[PDB]
């Protein structure tokens, strides 16, 4: 059956789902079961207009019929369901990670319920604006790294850090990490891995070497270059596949715009060190990014300003 409760009940129940009628745990007052049940189109209803596409399923705006509260729902098949989806975001203290409202299995699918962020993704903002000004880029990279810092401290690796997996609030002030389908647990180094976006992959993952929290740091600076240039790393210079180039070529520091401040350029360099032992952690890179943001003048640029042309 489907009960109200707390994160540990959901995670241990997530292990039984990932190991393989209506069961789960709702972690918030907004979503309420009726007679210990919670079923699609019966106790809650999906909206027709889709929110987007996740890694292992489409994301929809839903609405609880009793309470009237709306949330995001990602339907993931049991055949591709990973317990790390919920363990990466269940009961987290950080505001820079999209909070889990609950997870409920209904037959062959698992319905993951998450808080709505109405501002769209950072990827959509970059597509619309063309590219973001330096202070806006630093600001969002700073908040992404606060989220990563917190995840890494809890032995969780995101595994697909990019603009599409960073949601924004309506006013652009708050940013948070979403989509934990590539999430991996860390031991006192990584375990089993699902591949993220090729352009954001660290050299250690392509070389087949042992990976750790520093993979998300590499990806976060690839996301920084994307924000600044309007295009992913590598793609202006090479055509796919990129794995042999990522392994052999120098890190894409040449894609740092020359307009950038000293501390911004230096921050991107330390985050894009090829050897993960030489590469800064999330917490360390976050410090550099905050200091670089202060150097440039803080967050001055307007929320959805003019269209800056991407690099060609
Ligand atoms: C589209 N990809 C994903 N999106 C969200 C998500 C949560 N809350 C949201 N609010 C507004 N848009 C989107 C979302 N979660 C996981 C995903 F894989």
């Amino acid at each position: 059956s489907v009960s109200s409760g707390q994160a540990h009940s959901l995670t241990s129940l997530a292990k039984t789902w990932a190991a393989r009628d209506n069961e789960g745990v709702l972690l918030t007052e907004k979503l309420k079961p009726v007679d210990a049940e919670y079923r699609e189109e019966v106790h809650w209803a999906t909206h027709q207009l889709r929110l987007g596409r996740g890694s292992f399923g489409e994301v929809h705006r839903m609405e609880d019929k009793q309470t009237g509260f709306q949330c995001a729902v990602k339907k993931v098949s049991l055949e591709v369901f990973r317990a790390e989806e919920l363990m990466a975001c269940a009961g987290l203290t950080s505001p820079r990670i999209v909070p889990l409202y609950g997870a409920v299995r209904e037959g062959p699918a698992v319905n993951i319920f998450m808080e709505l962020l109405e501002g769209g993704s950072l990827g959509q903002l970059v597509k619309e604006q063309g590219c973001l000004p330096e202070d806006r880029a630093l600001y969002y990279l700073g908040q992404a790294l606060e989220g990563l810092e917190y995840l890494h401290s809890r032995r969780i690796l995101h595994g697909d850090v990019k603009a599409d997996n960073v949601l924004l609030s309506s006013d652009g002030s708050h940013a948070a990490l979403c989509d934990f389908g590539h999430a991996v647990c860390l031991q006192p180094l990584t375990g089993d891995y699902i591949p993220g976006t090729e352009t954001h992959m660290a050299p250690e993952v392509v070389l087949g070497r042992s990976c750790d929290a520093k993979v998300d740091v590499w990806s976060s600076c690839c996301m920084m270059l994307h924000m600044l240039n309007g295009c992913h790393p590598w793609t202006q210079f090479f055509r796919g596949p990129l794995c042999l180039k990522i392994a052999s070529e120098p890190p894409p520091v040449r894609e740092i715009p020359p307009s950038c401040a000293p501390l911004t350029a230096q921050a991107i360099q330390e985050g894009l060190r090829k050897e993960p032992i030489h590469r800064v952690s999330a917490a360390e890179l976050g410090g550099k990014v905050n200091r670089a943001l202060q150097q440039v003048g803080g967050l001055k640029s307007p929320w959805r300003g003019e269209y800056k042309e991407p690099r060609h």
